[PDB]
């Protein structure tokens, strides 16, 4: 039987969550999908050897914490914290992602990447150094991605995959 790994994709409105999903799902750029859609989506893909069963929650709407949120994105096994590099706001609010996270899971070592998404564009406000150094701070990787060109799509959401692999096997 297939292995299922669950990912959940978080992160400022408009930093790229939904199209990078998509991106990974669908192989194909879809730009301006409805940003208030919070879904699931399923993708069937072979890492390492290993058939995965990938179901991805890409979060939108309104921020809240009920028991009932908390319950459910504490289900996630994952996390992709996704910011946009021409939105220095997005990269700030990353330490509030990854609290949330570590408080929901109740640990300080939850499988996560830090994604600084639209690498494409030539506006960039937060330099990749400021961001590789948080990420090294929180001890996870750090990937930059186009969801617009596919860079980096597959490399952040395997290399989410690998962090979750090797936290079971531990
Ligand atoms: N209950 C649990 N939730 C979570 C979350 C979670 C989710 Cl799911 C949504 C939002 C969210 N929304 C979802 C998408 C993107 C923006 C908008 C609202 N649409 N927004 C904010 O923060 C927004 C800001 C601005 C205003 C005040 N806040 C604090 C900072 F200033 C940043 N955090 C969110 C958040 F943390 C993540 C991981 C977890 F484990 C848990 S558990
Ligand atoms: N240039 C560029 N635009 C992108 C990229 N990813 C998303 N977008 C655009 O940025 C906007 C917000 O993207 P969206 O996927 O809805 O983000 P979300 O709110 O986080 O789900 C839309 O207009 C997207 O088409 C990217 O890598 N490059
Ligand atoms: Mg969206």
């Amino acid at each position: 039987g297939m292995t299922e790994y669950k990912l959940v994709v978080v992160g400022a409105d408009g930093v790229g969550k939904s199209a990078l999903t998509i991106q990974l799902i669908q192989n194909h750029f879809v730009d301006e999908y409805d940003p208030t859609i919070e879904d699931s989506y399923r993708k069937q893909v072979v890492i390492d050897g290993e058939t995965c069963l990938l179901d991805i929650l890409d979060t939108a709407g309104q921020e809240e914490y009920s028991a009932m949120r908390d319950q459910y994105m504490r289900t996630g096994e994952g996390f992709l914290c996704v910011f946009a590099i021409n939105n220095t706001k997005s990269f700030e609010d990353i330490h509030h992602y990854r609290e949330q996270i570590k408080r929901v899971k109740d640990s300080e070592d939850v499988p996560m990447v830090l994604v600084g998404n639209k690498c494409d564009l030539p506006s960039r406000t937060v330099d990749t150094k400021q961001a590789q150094d948080l990420a090294r701070s929180y001890g996870i990787p750090f990937i930059e991605t186009s969801a617009k060109t596919r860079q980096g799509v597959d490399d952040a959401f395997y290399t989410l995959v690998r962090e979750i692999r090797k936290h079971k096997e531990k």
